[PDB]
């Protein structure tokens, strides 16, 4: 394991599970499905959620200039700047690849000049994107929003295309866990 997730992270920092929930911000079905899945996260405080990026290539630049905008987010103002801009690119955007109006995003309690910017040079959260994807594709992600589940006790994960619906989401996790329950 690797450093663990702060801005990208909504939910307890030491659930038992996550749902690693791999987005694109230009897909309507990300758009309608992420705020119905943190909703779920705060009604169950065993799993978190940490967003993954997966701009796919038919949403074009718009995708990955807005998964730029979120880490750019983050690093003025941590998960709780990183999960608002996520809400306001889905507000925002034209969507399916016509993206923010001029590619710019108002959210005023950010610094805009500093954080368009940084989308447009910090080659540090270019790389944390194109991780993302790249493991993405060695795992055969192909489309959006897909969720890889961790269980954090026993590092076993469990792969979901799709809008996962409350029954996929629990029957995953006793797919992962049923035994170890206590």
């Amino acid at each position: 394991k690797g450093l663990p997730a702060n801005h990208s992270l909504y939910g307890d920092a030491k659930a038992r599970w996550t749902i690693n929930e791999y987005a694109d911000l230009e897909c309507p079905f990300c758009k309608v499905y992420t705020p119905r899945l943190k909703r779920w996260v705060d009604s169950h405080p065993d799993v978190n959620l940490v967003w993954r990026h997966l701009p796919l290539q038919m949403h074009g630049e718009a995708a990955r200039h807005q998964a730029r905008l979120v880490e750019c987010a983050g690093i003025q103002g941590g998960a709780k700047a990183f999960w608002s801009a996520i809400d306001a690119i889905f507000a925002q955007s034209a969507g399916n690849g016509g993206g923010l109006p001029g590619g710019t995003l108002d959210f005023p309690e950010l610094d805009q000049a500093r954080l368009e910017k940084c989308a447009k040079d910090n080659e540090l959260i270019d790389s944390d994107i194109k991780l993302d994807i790249d493991i993405a594709r060695s795992k055969g992600i192909t489309a959006t929003p897909t969720l890889v589940i961790r269980d954090n006790q026993t590092g076993r994960s469990v792969k979901l295309e799709g809008m996962a619906d409350e029954t996929t989401l629990l029957s995953a996790i006793d797919w992962l866990a049923k035994d170890l329950l206590e």
